[PDB]
């Protein structure tokens, strides 16, 4: 968020939206890398 502080959503040269894109692609993957063998605490990526 400091970067983009410095980005053009704050300053200049960039838009944050992509980068909301980025993060939501990576909620994504968080919904797609789905309490097995030897582990508990799923809910750690819950709470993440």
């Amino acid at each position: 968020v400091g970067r983009a502080f410095e980005d053009l959503a704050g300053g200049s040269e960039t838009a944050m939206k992509e980068c909301q894109k980025l993060i939501e692609v990576r909620l994504e993957n968080l919904i797609k890398k789905v309490g097995d063998l030897h582990i508990l605490e799923r809910w750690k990526i819950i709470n993440i």
